[PDB]
């Protein structure tokens, strides 16, 4: 049972910024539904001026891929590549990450699909950041 | 730190054999070893003999493409998807301590001493009662400690 503590963003310019209000927490999930477009090469879920605490990168090329990462003071750390597309050209999704005390958990359309441990702490994000060949329907955020 | 199995010593590569009761939790697994200075790539199965064929755990890095490590999982003949870390913590030519801890609901591999990285569990750990390894490298020891 999932509640709401912040109003949710409703089709959202790409690219977007904005505000996770008080920062990410444990048990907080955040919910993407949207649309790959047509001709998708790539999309970027970014949680974060210039420091990425996770990167979430799907990738339509090498047979499809999602790249999983860390910038931190405009270095990019070792890449965790799950070697699968998730998603499809054209086609609605939807996106769910799950805060958990040493990972977030990634879930594509109801099903689990990758998780990435924390890098630096969760607590310290304060900013989602959507950008790439898709549009957005909304995002949610919700704690049980 | 206890030994439920007795070391293997200078185990020949290619190499199969038995883990005692299977796979534990709290089960530290260390490959002592050196790779090869012209290796492409080695392999450390973790697998179960009453389907053989099948691979319950797979680690593979590959000194290819600016060096990297996959870990996957073989299900009735069929790999399903792999997960690349794109590093590679061994030196070609050099000694490694390899750990396989074993625990709830991953792998944690350590390299030479440094976290690199985990592997959820995709079928049950207990079924594990093989440790193969082959490729470009060659084996001191495999001991066998209980956390
Ligand atoms: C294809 C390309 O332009 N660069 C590849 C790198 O991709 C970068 O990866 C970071 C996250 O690690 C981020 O997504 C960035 O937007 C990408 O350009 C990378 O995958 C590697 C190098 O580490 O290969 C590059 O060709
Ligand atoms: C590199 C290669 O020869 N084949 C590629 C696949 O590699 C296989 O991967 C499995 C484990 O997943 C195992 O290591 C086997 O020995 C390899 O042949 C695979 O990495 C890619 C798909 O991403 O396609 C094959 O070309």
């Amino acid at each position: 049972a999932l509640f709401s503590a912040q109003s949710p963003y409703i089709n959202p310019i790409i690219p977007f910024t904005g505000p996770i209000q008080g920062g990410l927490q444990e048990g907080l999930q955040v919910t993407l539904q949207g649309t790959t477009k047509s001709f998708a090469q790539r999309f970027v879920v970014n949680f974060q001026g210039n420091d990425i605490a996770f990167h979430f990168n799907p990738r339509f090329e090498e047979g499809g891929y999602v790249v999983c990462n860390t910038k931190q003071n405009g270095q990019w750390g070792p890449e965790e590549r799950k070697m699968q597309m998730p998603f499809q050209k054209g086609m609605p999704f939807e996106l769910c990450f799950l805060v958990q005390r040493s990972e977030f958990k990634v879930m594509v359309n109801k099903k689990f699909f990758v998780q990435y441990q924390h890098r630096v702490p969760y607590h310290l994000v304060d900013t989602i950041a959507v950008s790439g060949c898709l549009k957005l329907s909304f995002i949610t955020f919700q704690t049980q």
